[PDB]
């Protein structure tokens, strides 16, 4: 097992919200033992790679600059609601 | 585009020689700009993920400590022929 991390194992739903994608990569990054400079290339590549077939296209549009803030944001309403229902 | 980079692309055929893979791999990270601590993080976790496999089996029985050399040589055998026939 040379290093099958984690992050490898996140992928945004179809219909998923990117917000909640990116909430859990950090969630999961935050968990995992890397060096900083692999946050800034991985958090910039498999970022966007393991993204919804949606996230992807639309996020892409926005720019290789746009920031967080601007990925998630843009993102609303991309996908569906992460909170409803829900079984006790 | 964020940085689809270009070592995402490469992958070991199913039959193919990961002597040829990491020779290739080592090719493309040549080509590729990034900072050395992600060649020691991807030449290690990207390098026996998009392996074939075949490789990556055999090669996970080796150890998460054998090395280039280690991997390529122990890898001989695994698949079949790198040089042979051609067309001109």
């Amino acid at each position: 097992m040379y290093s099958p991390t984690s992050i490898l194992d996140i992928r945004q739903g179809p219909k998923e919200p990117f917000r909640d994608y990116v909430d859990r990569f950090y969630k999961t990054l935050r968990a995992e033992q890397a060096s900083q400079e692999v946050k800034n290339w991985m958090t910039e590549t498999l970022l966007v790679q393991n993204a919804n077939p949606d996230c992807k296209t639309i996020l892409k549009a926005l720019g290789p600059a746009a920031t967080l803030e601007e990925m998630m944001t843009a993102c609303q309403g991309v996908g569906g609601p992460g909170h409803k229902a829900r079984v006790l």
